[PDB]
């Protein structure tokens, strides 16, 4: 199929007219297609070149996060209106044949932060070569596993009304407390803001009210879901006429919760997909946020082991109905221990950022308590870590470790 | 095996010394057996009979919430010592002859509430019928499916210093808001509470000071995860000596989140299980919450229709990274659908609660955002509702629906 | 449901006149059920009690292979004509509550043989005990599993034409070769048969003419297929009015080919199932074996470690396209792996017979050879047997094995 | 990774010094690799391109079976000694970005046949086209699936003593029936001969006395098994120095047994491996055919409709546990039930041959009929193929069949 939208990576992702970093109805299409069409769109990962295949984490402390992320679109589609769903099956997606490797992080708490940033306040860093279907890092020894590759952020191009509700609601929390490091949401950024085919007057206003791509949204765009992926049929919503879809921040691989924030396994790639219509889909079949059915190939893993956590805190507070919390504490209990068996804890939360491990909201009623589940692979090993009668053997050697970067 | 508990249906569960409703370090054991030791333990339906097959939800609208559950235990374990591991397979798990049918409902907000009780505020109930592996309801036309069938509610007593921590914190919670309807929590209750074989004055002071099973906890306790089910390994915290494991709860099946809070498809019925020990699991694998391994006897369900939610609530205001009002929005999405093709949203809310369907934890970072998923199986139906370019058919024409109870 | 057939496993089946172990047009129906209509049928093993719980395998030396197989029925379908498909809802399988045991064997090659008998010709026994919906043996350490419930044989009653066609082709065969041991088939034999309610001259006249059940034919019958289990629907070619349908020779487990012959994991239960019609659904679908669709509750086992074997025998001999010398030699490949980790060969072999190992037809083109497939489930194995750089390690102490008889 | 073997598809292979179309101990490595190694390496389709993207099925009627296989290697492995294992992970495999299509045939009986050659014994073609993981056939409307990409051959240079039983026991058989059309298997043969990078006078004898790729051999060669798919990790008995690796014969997609002889979908493409060695593997292991462990990715259909077979041929005789005319049954079976929804029988039979359809060996014991299964996964259709009560509609249309070809 005919790449409609190339990238060189070694090119300023600003001077690629067919890249856009934020939420626009007025952003051009980067190019035109026919209903049924099919194509491949290539991708800078998301930073567009910010983070480097070595070993030291300053990269990832030092990111400028207003950047992130580099889109590849709007891809214009002949005859779509408002209304509509845009029926996109991704037919498959990968890494390029010069860049072989993606990475995971840990934001220091500064600039970014993430999951567990109370517990992993520096910023780290594992790499992740690909081996075909494969992947492994050379700072977490004894782990191998397919990948499930897709795309972190797709979606179409959001009306004037709903840019402004986002914008809105998304400033006013800002507001509530605008001190807070971490921030609580991220605003319109003109500085570093690339509009497409965007110069001058109509450029330096959109800028200013563009979109951060940061949150997912009602029309889908980062959502960090690992099962969209590569062999998925998902179903958009349309609100602007051709629709403008963008699609980038691709994952090899991903935890449930992208706990780590900085990835997943990040990386630049391509992504081949056809596009269709379903013509006032959305009332059709009352759609609000989009809707996918999942792929017919993922890695078959399901020996898992499953760790619990409910709406109680590390200090021991009591939350009502958190699943937040709870999540956290199924994260920390598995932490412990995979440190019985000889990870440090940045190899053990990297782990749970990248390996395709499952977060359940397994109870949501049972007052005060939610209850969330941690479903770790242990395919993904190359020795059993399954408990016994005798106690674990603290298999992991070494010395390896993930890069860590003091704070600046 | 043989069934070292028996349960009468028609006998009051009170009138059944080796029952209790409360977790307490001082009820005595049920019964005692080896390491090793295969066996049967019957059990009440969680409400004791409260519920009937029928077509009115005033039994559903008028329990005593206060009664449940009733729990078949404590089973003690000889040479079980704080801080082991208590290793349980669940080797099979069913119904009981003389009571093939089970329930669903939505409490009233005035008596105990649920995940979309802002929406359902009104009791009501849908019956299951079991045949064999299978289950269907007079009350949901066009569905049929294969139960993930498991304890809601399984764990092992608690010592002096839990029981007292859990008291505190959650009597705590509730002071925070003491009349809001429905509560934050429950606190302990002499009124209604079954102590097992205790007698006396230490009964009453016991019953003082006993906790509700109502929420998980540490020990596990009521997690309403359906993934532990038939054929599942789990691995429970022991705090006192002969560690004191009980089960009850048991499901036909469930959705993740239990949204529809009375149940699952609630069940009386019987569980066949072996126990062993990790001497020292505790420390060995630095064990907070129980951990287990899922069943390799389960539903093969994949051709799921997957539905999203953000932390937006209904009324549009913003929330920050809560897993919990993305799960509400993305069930309201499945409702939404559902209702397309003829089915009321009583019909759709039960069938949440009981289906196996999935709730994924899929982002929970990309601030202000999280983002939630809500897996609908389409074997389940009996006729297609994926979406195609023609729109839906309402199918589902006819006569029945859930009963609903007014209010008191 | 409620049982229409009972079966009292210390009642001689003769003395059981809803029995028969014949296939004849004239066997009258045990009982009559409407369309539509749900119950159980309850089961002796196929011997009717020949083969015991010990160690000694003289019982599977001597038993009287003309008696096999006792099955329950024929169930009479009100309604059902030549041409129709029944529709059969097997909706739970399961063993007798006071015979929680089954057995897998090799008969003597004297006695009616097998697929690897010129390896095995001593009769020997395996004895399974069932824990839930698990199994494991005495005889074979370090196995346990899942079982693969289902029926070995079901299937109609044959209408005249039928059943004159079978007795033809079937000694035609035997008369190829008549005093060979063990024969090519077995002729109808009027000693040892029950007929059901068949009385006097009319009963005689049938046991004269009446089939063998031992083969798998165009109606079903003794297919042996493990997968068409608990959870399957089964479309069976109607022959005669009401049907006639029967069920017996149930199985816990068995691998593919189930080559040991005497099962399986033989075992005397119940069956429960659902039945139903699809009028002249023979020449709708092209129908002349029954089709059916697999179960959706089945041991998730992916693990697999897969043997090869080509159509060139154990001599070196170069055979034509011939599956079933090439499916022996996956066998024995698969047989001197296990060898080399302690197995024994008759543990192997039992093992081949009984667990839900899998036999492929890969190729069936490739002139002069087939190539065939034996997939052994690595996860019943309770330590890891995949080739590793140093090679196998004898983890199977020994001690114990299989009974073995020595010939009459 | 780098591509240790290039292919130009408009170079005729018999230019490429490092493709070779026979097995012969003294054909020199084309590559060599240390252990631990990975590599891509690019292949011609089997044919070498005699087959075209076109609406004629002449190609395959003339094509000459003397070529085949063209395979890449042999690759040499450093300390590579006979008796070891040689470990290859199949990393993935595809198709080349210039040639996004493949093919299926039926042979004319006259020029190779086939499993069903006496009911389709003129040659036809299917052609595939690849959307990425996807694939479907202007001939064969209503069907889409991922395909199950494998090397249908891939093996190791067998020894002078191995080669020698090779073409003693295979000549032996075509002496038994020296005029069959089409034959019982492929002498030797020079005329068409590729031998690598071997000259002259050495070359002529080996042209002489190499060994035709067509069968599936102890080394594994041409095993066509759809499961030894991309994911997969293989062990394979070395015979000579280096090991001598070869690959070809790439599929898209394959049923069981391959019936329809010309693939398969066949197609050109690359293979992405690792290798490494196990010292003394095959003595260690007891290997003698190649043993290995499917995908962890592979499309995962499960709702099957199944259809079975008996040792009972079309003319209605009696065979003895041939599992080969049972398959044929099934198969048989199979395609009438197809052409009932409209299908041709060339359709259907194609369908057979490039799905990813499953043949079991159900039974092979229950004297005198084996027991073979066909299991058509029903995904692939984009319309309901499960029997109804009303019966089938003739949902295939149009007029679209597979091209034919008159015999020579
Ligand atoms: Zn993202
Ligand atoms: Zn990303
Ligand atoms: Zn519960
Ligand atoms: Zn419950
Ligand atoms: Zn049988
Ligand atoms: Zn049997
Ligand atoms: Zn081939
Ligand atoms: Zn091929």
């Amino acid at each position: 199929a005919e790449t409609l939208i190339k990238v060189d990576l070694n090119q300023s992702p600003y001077d690629n007219p067919q890249v856009h970093n934020r939420w626009h109805p007025d952003i051009p299409m980067a190019v035109w297609v026919e209903p049924g069409a099919e194509f491949k769109l290539e991708t800078y990962d998301w930073t567009g070149g910010a983070i480097k295949n070595d070993d030291s984490a300053e990269d990832v402390r030092d990111v400028d996060l207003s950047t992130v992320h580099f889109l590849s679109g709007p891809v214009g589609v002949k005859g779509a209106e408002p209304g509509d769903l845009l029926v996109v099956d991704l037919l498959d997606i990968g890494a390029r044949d010069d860049s072989l490797w993606g990475f995971n992080g840990f934001f220091s708490k500064q600039n970014g932060g993430g999951f567990l940033d109370e517990h992993f306040p520096l910023a780290q860093k594992s790499i992740w070569d690909f081996h075909g279907m494969f992947t492994k890092s050379r700072h977490i020894p004894g782990v191998n596993f397919a990948g499930l590759i897709h795309p972190g952020l797709i979606g179409c191009l959001p009306d004037p009304k709903m840019l402004a509700s986002w914008n809105e609601r998304e400033t006013g929390l800002i507001a509530t407390d605008p001190d807070r490091i971490p921030g609580l949401a991220n605003p319109p950024n003109a500085t570093t803001a690339h509009m497409g085919q965007m110069q001058g007057e109509a450029r330096d206003k959109a800028a200013a009210e563009g979109a951060r791509t940061v949150p997912p949204r009602e029309h889908g765009g980062n959502c960090d879901i690992k099962d969209l992926s590569r062999g998925s049929r998902v179903f958009f919503p349309v609100y602007v006429d051709g629709a403008g879809l963008s699609v980038g921040d691709l994952h090899f691989s991903q935890g449930d919760g992208e706990i780590t924030f900085c990835g997943a396994i990040e990386m630049a790639g391509w992504v081949h997909m056809k596009v269709s219509l379903i013509k006032g889909g959305m009332a059709k079949y009352g759609i609000k946020n989009p809707i996918f059915k999942p792929s017919p190939m993922t890695p078959n893993y399901k020996d898992y082991l499953i760790f619990e956590g409910i709406s109680v805190d590390e200090k021991g507070k009591q939350h009502y109905l958190d699943v937040t919390v709870a999540y956290r504490q199924a994260c920390l209990n598995a932490i412990e221990y995979l440190k019985k068996f000889g990870y440090s804890g940045a190899q053990a939360y990297s782990l749970l950022g990248t390996a395709p491990v499952q977060g359940h909201i397994s109870g949501v009623v049972d007052v005060p308590n939610a209850c969330a589940t941690l479903w770790l692979p242990t395919e993904i090993f190359d020795f059993d870590i399954n408990p016994t009668a005798e106690g674990p053997q603290k298999i992991i050697t070494g010395g390896v470790d993930l890069p860590i970067a003091q704070d600046k």
